[PDB]
């Protein structure tokens, strides 16, 4: 049993609650609002150096190091389902461009491929997984919808308070972070994968 937001209001307000008790020191908040403008760039190096950041300039591997070390404030205390949306090429550069339909609907043969890929499968991220309590509005149009069975205790941190960007009600994992899928279907409408997977733990 995992709780799901099912308002923004009410998510909103479960999220304050928990931001007020990080204790953030002024260095790590620095370096989460800098995440959020340059997530993609950010998690990408990770993905590419495959978490070696080493050979990143200084500033990037300290706040890498900053952003990890906020996640020892940050801690959800409950059993929580978070979302996000991701576009084609999370699946794989074989998918980037055959994924979609040409009116956004999900080719099947795509999605069985996906699902013979990582259905029932672990997977391990590099990067951060930037994720929301809700399915909101701004990535909840792309074509693959992840719902995340985040565990009491593990690291998350509700960072929506101090994010560049609104409404994305915003729980940031650590990186490294290794799930598994449990669940790969398409969507009512054909629109859309909705992957359930289940958190475990990092580095
Ligand atoms: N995606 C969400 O639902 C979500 C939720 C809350 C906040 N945000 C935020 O929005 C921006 C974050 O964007 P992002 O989340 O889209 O960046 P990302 O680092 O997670 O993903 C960047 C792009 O690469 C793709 N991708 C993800 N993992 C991949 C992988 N393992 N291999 C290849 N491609 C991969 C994504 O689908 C996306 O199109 C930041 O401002 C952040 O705060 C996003």
């Amino acid at each position: 049993t995992y709780q799901e937001f099912t308002n923004i209001d009410q998510a909103k307000a479960w999220g304050n609650a928990q931001y007020k008790k990080y204790g953030l020191s002024k260095s790590e908040k620095e370096a989460i609002v800098s995440y959020t403008k340059s997530a993609s760039e950010i998690n990408g190096k990770l993905r590419q150096n495959k978490g070696v950041i080493n050979g990143f300039p200084s500033n990037l591997i300290k706040q890498v190091e900053l952003l990890d070390k906020s996640f020892n404030k940050m801690k959800t205390p409950e059993n929580i389902m978070l979302f996000r949306g991701d576009d084609p090429a999370y699946l794989g550069t074989e998918f980037q461009n055959t994924l979609l339909n040409s009116n956004g609907t999900i080719n099947k043969t795509a999605f069985e491929k996906a699902k013979a890929k990582f259905l029932n499968k672990d997977r391990l991220e590099y990067g951060y997984i930037s994720t929301s309590l809700m399915n909101v509005s701004q990535f909840a149009g792309r074509p693959i919808i992840t719902k995340f069975k985040v565990a009491k205790g593990s690291k998350a941190g509700y960072i929506d308070p101090i994010s560049a960007f609104a409404g994305q009600l915003e729980m940031l994992l650590p990186r490294h972070s290794t799930y598994h899928i449990d669940d790969m279907r398409l969507s009512s409408d054909g629109k859309q994968i909705i992957i359930t997977a289940t958190m475990m733990g990092t580095a």
